[PDB]
């Protein structure tokens, strides 16, 4: 199976994914100078106000919160998109040290974590059929900075003690994820991938300029996960991160001068 460890962490993923080695891989650096400011973009249109969170889980690799998309409840708009995007669920990335954790960096500085808040384009019908469609899902990135407490995010570090290891899920509704937004909604675009298995390359990469800050505490929480399942030999969630990879043929866009 793959992972983040010695043995089967991103350097192996070609093996059974050969498209790891493809020509729009996520994730990547973000040369700031390079970027191109692009007065075509819109705003980011984030339509959260009627979101049901349901449950938070953690599947082996990330904790991720869930939400019901059965209904534009919770949508992405504008931006460099075309229709309209559902959440569908958020998870994060993180270090085993505060100095890495994001997978995006930003002229080579990595933050201690990153946000992914991952949406499908509703023209194809459910989740499943956009990962298959250059156009189909749209990914917000949001980098974590250690410094002040998030009031935001505590609902969420308090539950983790509960899904520890590997399978383990809770109910988790009534959770607002307007409360992880920064203030500002500028952004970097750029057409990309999946950054796990199986790495498709189907998202359109919008990735915030302005960090949120978090506590220490709050992200020490986050390293006492487990990749394990129960009964096993534990094994720390930290380091899931994936390196960043060639742009290749790609332009940065960014949506402010
Ligand atoms: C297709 C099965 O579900 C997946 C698989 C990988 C995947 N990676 C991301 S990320 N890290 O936001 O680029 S969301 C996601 C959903
Ligand atoms: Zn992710």
């Amino acid at each position: 199976h793959w992972g983040y460890g010695k043995h089967n962490g991103p350097e192996h993923w070609h093996k059974d994914f050969p498209i790891a080695k493809g020509e729009r891989q996520s994730p990547v650096d973000i040369d700031t100078h390079t970027a191109k400011y692009d007065p075509s973009l819109k705003p980011l249109s984030v339509s959260y106000d009627q979101a049901t969170s349901l449950r938070i889980l953690n599947n082996g690799h990330s904790f991720q919160v869930e939400f019901d998309d059965s209904q534009d409840k919770a949508v992405l708009k504008g931006g460099p998109l075309d229709g309209t995007y559902r959440l569908i669920q958020f998870h994060f990335h993180w270090g085993s040290l505060d100095g890495q954790g994001s997978e995006h960096t930003v002229d080579k500085k990595k933050y201690a974590a990153e946000l992914h808040l991952v949406h499908w384009n509703t023209k194809y019908g459910d989740f499943g059929k956009a990962v298959q469609q250059p156009d189909g899902l749209a990914v917000l990135g949001i980098f974590l900075k250690v410094g002040s407490a998030k009031p935001g995010l505590q609902k969420v570090v308090d539950v983790l003690d509960s899904i520890k290891t590997k399978g383990k899920s809770a109910d988790f509704t009534n959770f607002d994820p307007r409360g992880l937004l920064p203030e500002s909604l500028d952004y970097w675009t750029y057409p990309g991938s999946l950054t796990t298995p199986p790495l498709l390359e189907c998202v359109t990469w919008i990735v915030l300029k302005e960090p949120i800050s978090v506590s220490s505490e709050q992200v020490l929480k986050f390293r006492k996960l487990n990749f394990n399942g129960e009964g096993e030999p534990e094994e720390l969630m930290v380091d899931n991160w994936r390196p960043a990879q060639p742009l290749k043929n790609r332009q940065i866009k960014a949506s402010f001068k």
